[PDB]
């Protein structure tokens, strides 16, 4: 059964409800990002609307193979009426295609669907700035004080330095990026520009970045490992076995690696600085863990939340715990009461 916090009031729409069969009352089915905890369910035996992003409807047609009768895109930052409700997608700088939904409904009453997202100054100049918003539906992933991390333009320069730094010193080193879903795509790809390579990868994994619009992609990654000195792997096989494995197919090519994971937080932020981060190392083979999130952290979350000043909030995340969610209601208390909205 669909849950409450994934049905909008007032009208006939649910957003990422798609595991659940058949959903008693709803007209169009919304898909904020291609993340698979959002789109399980979708294939090509489904039959209903689905509105998207024009980057999530080219994964749906190309990776899920769902039809194309039955995806509807939307252009972002544009006024458009869906069975009868104006509805607004706004980037939710998150991963590529991913959106924000603003819901106006029929009784004057506004609602902001923030999906996934990184919770930027940049969104308090969008069209959010124009009108009232009474309840927000919110990413809680990070609601908490203690995560803390840096921001993504940092830990690239940390990457590109880190890269740069040990493939000059050996010319024969090969660099690794971690990978499971998209998202991220800014650490290989400046990696591999600082380095005058392409990205190499896997069918699959080509396939999935062909349907990102990202510009001038065909000059940044390619299918051909042995003309690429920096690989794509599942995140699964950054490990000391799996990469001493991978070593060996590449023919001794390579003499050294340089692997990245792109975590979220991990509790090593409560301690270390980024340009204080160090490698796990075991013989020709060292490991960077790197903090690049695409969710918000607590002080980016604080903020656009006293920013937007709505008058109920409803979290879409940690809420299967009585704990979790008596933690982040005393946050949303504070902050309403340090802003006096
Ligand atoms: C999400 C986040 C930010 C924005 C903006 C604000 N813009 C300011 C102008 C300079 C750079 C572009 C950004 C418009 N729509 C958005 C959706
Ligand atoms: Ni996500």
């Amino acid at each position: 059964t669909c849950p409450f916090y994934k049905k909008i009031p007032g009208t006939g729409f649910t957003v990422d409800a798609f595991q659940y069969g058949v959903v008693e009352g709803c007209t169009a089915y919304f898909l904020t990002h291609f993340h698979s905890d959002h789109y399980a369910g979708l294939s090509k035996h489904f039959t209903f609307p689905v509105y998207c992003s024009e980057i999530t409807g080219n994964l749906l047609k190309n990776k899920l193979h769902v039809q194309e009768q039955y995806i509807h895109p939307l252009p972002l930052d544009t006024e458009c009426i869906v069975n009868g409700v104006k509805v607004v997608l706004l980037d939710a700088n998150h991963c590529p295609g991913a959106v924000m939904i603003l819901f106006y409904l029929p009784n004057g009453t506004v609602i902001l669907h923030t999906g996934d997202f990184r919770a930027d100054p940049s969104m308090e100049r969008s069209l959010l700035a124009d009108q009232k918003v009474h309840m927000l539906y919110l990413d809680t992933t990070y609601c908490s004080p203690e995560y803390t991390f840096p921001s993504q333009q940092e830990v690239i320069r940390f990457a590109i330095n880190t890269a740069f730094e040990a493939v000059t010193l050996n010319p024969h080193a090969l660099v690794v990026c971690g990978t499971y879903s998209i998202g991220k795509e800014k650490v290989f790809l400046a990696i591999a520009d600082v380095l005058g390579s392409k990205v190499g990868m896997s069918q699959e994994k080509y396939k999935t970045l062909q349907c990102l619009n990202i510009p001038e992609i065909n000059s940044l990654i390619t299918t051909d490992m042995c003309s690429s000195l920096v690989h794509l792997l599942p995140m699964m096989q950054i490990n000391f076995k799996g990469l001493q494995s991978h070593l060996k197919k590449c023919g001794g090519k390579y003499n050294q690696i340089l692997a990245f994971r792109p975590t979220g937080w991990t509790h090593s932020n409560k301690f270390t600085r980024i340009a204080d981060v160090i490698p796990q190392t075991k013989g020709n083979i060292s490991i960077y863990g790197i903090p690049y999130s695409e969710h918000s952290s607590y002080l980016e979350m604080k903020r656009f939340v006293q920013w937007l000043k709505p008058q109920k909030i409803i979290p879409t995340v940690n809420v299967g715990t009585w704990k979790s969610r008596s933690t982040m209601e005393k946050y949303f208390r504070e902050w309403k009461l340090e802003a006096g909205y």
